């Protein structure tokens, strides 16, 4: 409707693919080459299922800040035939409160789905599902099962992925520059 949706848009048509684990099936969002993010609770194992074809993982790393604490981001490495369009430039550098988001799904049961989900706080700490987590971004939108993995963007910048929320807020993991660099 508008430049928010333009840019979510631009991300969803390009560099996401439907994830699909034994935990089910996820908004994947493909950031350059064949390096993918999913949040940590889609248990990715030695194969995942890519827009319903069996692909094997070459790599998986489940994130943490030097504190130790779970980032609840999973960096995926896909024996895949095609490249990512490479979106790292428009990774924030640094944690950041952020106007006027959009989260964008794109599943089986939630195809082509753009949520406005207004302002997004610097969170912090946040226990997610009785873990305690890193660099958490809140929105006051009542997100559901089906959402996670959705991107979260501003005009200009892919900021996080939906990982949980209350009935009320939801809450994304932050994207930073430095998890892909090389």
């Amino acid at each position: 409707m508008g430049p928010g949706f333009d840019f979510a848009q631009a991300i969803m048509k390009k560099n996401t693919v439907i994830a699909r684990t034994e935990k089910g099936e996820f908004t994947m969002l493909g950031v350059y080459d064949r390096v993918a993010v999913i949040p940590t609770h889609a248990s990715v194992g030695e194969i995942i299922y890519i827009n319903d074809v069996e692909t094997r993982v070459l790599d998986a790393c489940a994130l943490r800040d030097l504190t130790d604490t779970n980032l609840e981001i999973t960096i995926v490495k896909l024996d895949r035939n095609q490249k990512f369009r490479d979106i790292r430039h428009f990774l924030p550098r640094c944690e950041d409160d952020y106007n006027d988001a959009v989260l964008s799904v794109h599943t089986s049961k939630f195809p082509n789905m753009y949520i406005p989900v207004g302002q997004v706080t610097n969170y912090g700490f946040l226990n997610l599902g009785g873990t305690p987590t890193h660099r958490i971004l809140m929105y006051n939108f009542p997100t559901r099962a089906g959402q996670c993995g959705g991107v979260v963007t501003t005009t200009g910048k892919v900021i996080g992925i939906h990982v949980g929320g209350n009935g009320a807020q939801g809450f994304a993991a932050m994207l930073l520059h430095s998890y892909f660099t090389d």
